[PDB]
DNA sequence: GGCCCTGGCCTT
DNA sequence: CCTT
């Protein structure tokens, strides 16, 4: 009977997030770029990516830029044509569409979906703080961790191995990029959730 | 088959923690409960061992009134049966580190509701006791809050249990022991419910 | 960067 | 709302 998205996650509005940084310290390390993918649901009850956003962010003044983090993600904060923006700008934009998406869905509160979510969730909140952003539509401590979910559904914790075992195609060399990860992640979630529905896991009976 | 083969070598340990506040660095640990898991020959997941401890707040610890009023724990009570934070963990690690060798796993992974919280607090406790050879993964956790969101479409522990066809007595909700047991039963439930619908093994289907 | 082991896992 |  219940087609809608709002019903599937108690009224939560699952938004996918990945983040590329200049280190592992959410407080002291710079946010270099962030991508966000909202989800949608059809009348058959199937889950699929909806709208997509991504931003290159300029490190908050005073921020650390760990050399290795740069070696890993191959990002250059100094590059002029980076077309980067202020943490505020990205986050401000990401939020407004999420809120807009929540109303449409009939949800009551957004919740971040991410691989090893806390990490990303950690950085976001910290970025909203520096940005003095308010009304944040995300849940303050509740997250959907694709690492844990993949452990249950596929028996794999790594994003790479999870995507590969699930039957997805995963280009590891392109992974470092934000938009690619948020995409491979969003689909994973949808594949995990949807396969669950196929095996008669949902609805609950 | 075997526990080791179910989660790419991880040894899942269920945990609930009772604290003096929300700051893992400053506030105190008051209660810790832990439950290792095993798998029968058919491949069913059930509770193996159970540990619980009353914790003496560490010297310099911060004790939030707001919190204590919520869980109703009296830290100064000498008839508490409290032990040193070091003593509680050294006994858990001792149990966990051995279950891993028994099941041919490589290392442990914390199963908890909103797992980050407990994980944050436990690691901070391990640091205080300057404990070494910590069997647990530095940052990887199975969040039963999210897993329940997939399996049961619920995020709150009590509803996750109730909706999972379980009993949940909100009267005993502030007890690490009761809480953990209710969590392991819910986790073994979700994991097992997956096997029932043929979600696992992956190939067999 | 922050813990495993005698660099290597991972969300960078 | 619901990890203290
Ligand atoms: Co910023
Ligand atoms: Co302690």
């Amino acid at each position: 009977q219940l087609t809608g998205l709002c019903d599937r996650f108690r009224g939560f509005y699952p938004v996918v997030i990945d983040v590329e940084t200049a280190g592992f310290n959410a407080k002291t390390d710079a946010l270099l770029e962030i991508a966000a993918i909202t989800l949608k649901m059809d009348e058959q009850g199937w889950l699929m990516p909806d709208t997509t956003l991504h931003f290159h962010v300029e490190p908050f003044v005073g921020a650390n830029l760990q050399p290795e983090a740069l070696a890993f993600n191959g990002i250059d904060p100094n590059d002029p044509d980076r077309g980067a923006v202020s943490g505020y700008e990205a986050l401000h934009e990401i939020f407004k569409v999420v809120r807009k998406g929540i109303k449409a869905s009939g949800c009551n509160r957004a919740i971040m979906v991410a691989h090893n979510a806390n990490f990303d969730h950690s950085f976001m909140m910290a970025a909203a703080e520096r940005a003095s952003l308010k009304r944040n539509p995300f849940h303050p401590f509740a997250t959907f961790d694709t690492a844990a979910l993949a452990g249950l559904a596929l028996g794999q914790t790594v994003l790479s191995k999870a995507c590969q075992t699930a039957g997805m195609d995963f280009d590891s060399t392109q992974a470092h990029s934000a938009l690619y990860d948020t995409e491979r992640t969003a689909v994973l979630f949808c594949e995990i959730v949807n396969r669950w529905k196929r095996l008669g896991g949902w609805p609950l009976s």
